[PDB]
């Protein structure tokens, strides 16, 4: 409990939550605003945690010169509630950014008013060589996707076929078929560390509880790397399967009490 | 009517003028329902004018001559309500507490879904009334709903919440209207009544369901101002005295249901 | 013209135009008056009109090459000198794309600026085709470009050379030789109408007077249209900025005092 | 010495130790250049350390032995400013009102001019201020002024029975207020500043700059007076004069060098 000024004050909770399954952990962060002077309850959730990358190398089939990588093509972060008395007010980040570091700060000042102060938290994240924007927002949920954008190797694209392929065509190691790790980015040899906010207001006396689910997860693509040889100069030459296992995600759902600030996990997949 | 309003886009209209005689309130709605194949869900943006009676009145207190009282608006009320999960408000105009005695806004609507306030526009639609001596602002808002307050403010200077607005000027006279102020020193928002111009805009997620009902609210808070004869150690004179939101939400509410396919309009009731 | 929001606004204007640069500047002085603000704050709303400007005519004794010269971009520009005044906001403030900008700056007592108000500015422009983007800015200034953005024709960008060229290779009248008014965007068959904010704060006691520089102006770019028979047609070609930074600049020196504000000078 | 922290982008390093037996106080800066291609600006990290003296002393009043005082530090004043236009007050740490016994927080960098309060460089501050609260109190592109203030021991840090001792009848002045062990470490011993300011220089403008730190106290005196209700049952009553001895600083110019990062000491007071 904080006091950030007369007659308001922050009730703070937390919930720690992962799943081997998905390989996942979720870390939130519950500030409840009791502001007297501000005609709605507020909460600010601030979703952090940790998405592996599970990014796997491996043969193709019973081939000698086909192997592949499974990667994080892009990372999920969402948020949502049905509760008919919530609206979503706020989130960062809103807008569409590629920073190597995404840092932002939300400001609350007593009477009701945020600025996307008496009050203030802030998210901050890396996301080297890719890119975050909303895919989706309304005033009961918003998504959030952060995927491969641009990367110097020359520069390439998310897209490019042969974006990771390795210098090895002759190695039966599936890892040598594509670059290492020294020449990859955090998002996809390790995982995503997820830094975000949003802020939902909650008609005051219309129920002391809301469920809100919030979901991290990842679509993966599979990178076929095949020998190809010249001259008798062999090289290793790159195919895609976009979208190949999308949305492996690991969703929880989490009760809010207005009245007591209790926080109950509901359930999780 | 339909309108074109450009690159596949046209805008349907519909009116709805509803009044009732115990509230003394007329509901002239407008529905412009905004068909852009380009914008990933419907569309309708509400104009709310109409005419909301003052329904001043002025009588004797109980029992006694030398008290007398005006009970008149301090407030009128101006709402828009929903119920439609699929339903979420875009805009509304005034957005902001404004003062000035005439307010003039309009709406753009660019295609792609983009409205904006405050020839470049595929389709607009404008609000504008009069508040001489009131002042407007949004009491609260939501996804679902915006309700308006405009108060009395400020009329030497005096604000609405001065004890001894309006009192007049006829300590002796048995006629309760001769212990307030002449009409012509009251502005039309007390004499007469109001003549609201708002604007509302709200976003229906297609293939959710053909129907969505709204809420519309006018109405006024009325205060009472009681005026008690003062006699000095001979002369005479009037010193008011005040009952703040004596009478609150007096208001008119009808409730429309709207087709977001067939765009008919009709009344499922009111009050 | 004073508004109480127990602090209050006390609101100034000024309008100044030049027949020479073919602009005029409507500027809006708003004064904050908050005890519990331990700073003077002053939130300038910039409107007005920049005339376009767009001409068309004959090139050299041809007949053949005819010309149009156009804004490719428009310039908006706050500058002050006294080290005692900071811009803290400005709107907006960043890059955007919508045909329609409109944004609103709210204020609370205590100093608290929104980037429900006790006083609230708006701003509200089109640039159909157009986007807008700070250039620069720092403590003492802020600089807006909006330039030509995309074209609706296909689509075009706007540095494609062949971009507005016309239908009519053979006339003689070189308004014929580009497209007519009704597919050319109002910035550009008129002039673009300002709105922008900005709200600097001043240290209390430091000075009671503050200059003020504001620019409006626009960058030229010349798209030559050349007949070629193959039936004939016209090819463009471009000089971009062909005329850079033809800018109305307007100094305005206001009072913290007594609020008086003064036009000390332009070009 | 020099520091690499990526493409193109490197940190000057240079300190300064002043001191004051006047003042009580010690100045211990680091100064920080941070160098880099991708960022069009000169940029300077400053975190100022060292050591304040309470300079708590207790005294009798004039002519009496029945009233003594207690002389001590209400506020710690830490302040940075620079007169030079071409410099521009980027940020600085703590940058909110926070009371919690310490604080530690940490500025990231990531080249391209990007500052975070995972990253290129960093740098942090950490310090311990209990019963006290820090705050802003003034600030402007040209400087930044913290205060570090009595807050909370219960009762507010404006009591004037706050420190009151318990022998009224002592000659001793030091004996009319509560025992050092009963005191915080920034009344009985002194404040170990940590603060952080980010500045910025437009290059080519001028190949120095002149910055103004200030540490000092603001010192209140708070006289305890015996009262007796009746023969020989007496106790300790306070009274306050708040604000007796303000902005009782330490302040040392420093004049930085832009292009050949030298350091040098104008002078001080």
């Amino acid at each position: 409990i904080e006091n950030i000024g007369d007659g308001a004050e922050v009730v703070k909770r937390t919930e720690d939550t992962s799943s081997d399954k998905w390989g996942v952990t979720q870390n939130i962060q519950f500030d409840f605003v009791k502001d007297k002077k501000y005609n709605k309850d507020a909460l600010i959730l601030k979703m952090q945690g940790f998405i592996n990358s599970k990014t796997t190398y491996y043969n193709y089939k019973n081939t000698d010169h086909i192997k592949a990588m499974r990667w994080p093509f892009q990372y999920n972060i969402g948020l949502k509630t049905n509760d008919p008395n919530v609206d979503l007010i706020n989130y960062l980040p809103k807008n569409k950014i590629d920073s190597v570091n995404v840092s932002q700060t939300l400001g609350y000042n007593i009477g009701g008013n945020f600025n996307s102060f008496n009050y203030s938290k802030t998210i901050s994240y890396n996301q080297q060589n890719y890119i975050s924007e909303v895919e989706h927002q309304n005033s009961k949920s918003v998504q959030w996707g952060i995927k491969a954008n641009s990367f110097i190797t020359g520069k390439m694209s998310g897209h490019d076929p042969n974006l990771f392929v390795g210098y090895k065509p002759y190695s039966q190691n599936p890892r040598d078929y594509f670059v290492p790790d020294n020449e990859l980015p955090p998002l996809v040899h390790s995982g995503f560390n997820p830094s975000f906010i949003a802020t939902v207001s909650h008609e005051k006396g219309s129920g002391d509880t809301s469920e809100f689910e919030i979901t991290y997860g990842r679509n993966m693509d599979v990178t076929h790397a095949t020998r190809r040889t010249t001259y008798g100069n062999s090289y290793l030459e790159g195919s895609r399967i976009h979208n190949a296992f999308v949305n492996r995600n690991y969703t929880v759902k989490y009760e809010v009490n207005w009245k007591t600030h209790e926080i109950k996990v509901k359930g999780h997949n």
